[PDB]
RNA sequence: AGAACCUUACCAAAUCUUGACAUCCUUUGACAACUGCAUGGUUGUCGUCAGCUCGUGUCGUGAGAUGUUGGGUUAAGUCCCGCAACGAGCGCAACCCUUAAGCUUAGUUGCCAUCAUCUCUAAGUUGACUGCCGGUGACAAACCGGAGGAAGGUGGGGAUGACGUCAAAUCAUCAUGCCCCUUAUGAUUUGGGCUACACACGUGCUACAAUGGACAAUACAAAGGGCAGCGAAACCGCGAGGUCAAGCAAAUCCCAUAAAGUUGUUCUCAGUUCGGAUUGUAGUCUGCAACUCGACUACAUGAAGCUGGAAUCGCUAGUAAUCGUAGAUCAGCAUGCUACGGUGAAUACGU
């Protein structure tokens, strides 16, 4: 989802990786697909007001050279809300 | 944003009557099931047209004026010069995700300069504010221009839809003045009905030709989708089916080595060798079902139509003409509906 939280975490993971002995090689951003809804704005009798609603989901995997198992244990729990 | 029994909302038989939609020890079945003209709220509309104004001082017996008039500019009471006026908030402008050349930075299921086997992907930031420039316009807010300009003077668009509406579209999205149904069709299965036709019609569509018909073999993008489920490669009635087999939880697997197209191109205007409606017996998907009432496939079959009276409407270059596609509502069907890519011509002297 939101991108003010994930890249806020994208340098704390290095602090976890440089704690146990993991060397990072730039985890890369992944693309984002926008699902498109277009519902009518008035209910009865009318059609031609087509209100716009979307939804965003930013994919992001973590690509390094040396995933050390003392680092991976606290890796994927800082990005996604409920 | 899907009529085979859809929402039985409507109509016949039956049924149950706190139930069969908030209900019930899962049709009673210990258990596994054996009136918008009374109203809120959203919104249709003039209208992406630019305005509707109040505090507060004064002139007027008084409703009311003045400021908002005037001089010039100016998308727009937009901006600066005058005056019995002085301020002031609303919205276009203003806050802006998305848009058009960047360095440090970040090398996947991605691009590898070299051996061969830059951007998208987001981030603080960088850039056009008349900021300064020759003119003149009181120097007072603009002028073709221009130094940085790949990007002109709101760059190209979009969420942005005023004050105020025509008791006007909606009691069928939704609660209630009447509980917009609770014991009446109120509700539950098949069956009928929305689906037929003499016509009138909103609007779109396959077309009427050689700006072409057979089009076999023949290059490329973008934007989506998937453990409801995406189904290639070698390769089955050529074909209705994408069998078989692999990969698939998402850039890779698949949809899908699309589309404008180029070398072939035999046809000679023969109502056709242009064209589709539909007929007609076998044949696939679907389930309880293909009568009334689906949708695909080709062998065999082709009536009106040789570019359209009076009449209607679209639009200034990434639109117009359109071949092609990308999705939700589904066991199953839309040209609808709405998000992307290719060539991309015509015309602005003026009111």
């Amino acid at each position: 989802y939101d991108h003010r939280v994930i890249d806020q975490s994208a340098e704390k993971i290095v602090e976890t990786a440089k704690r146990s002995g993991a060397d990072v090689s730039g985890p890369i951003p992944l693309p984002t697909e926008k699902s498109v809804y277009t519902i009518i704005r008035a209910v009865h009798g009318y059609k031609d007001s087509r209100e716009q609603f979307e939804q965003r989901t930013h994919k992001r995997l973590i690509d390094i050279v040396n995933p050390t198992p003392k680092t991976v244990d606290a890796l994927m729990g800082l990005n996604l809300p409920s």
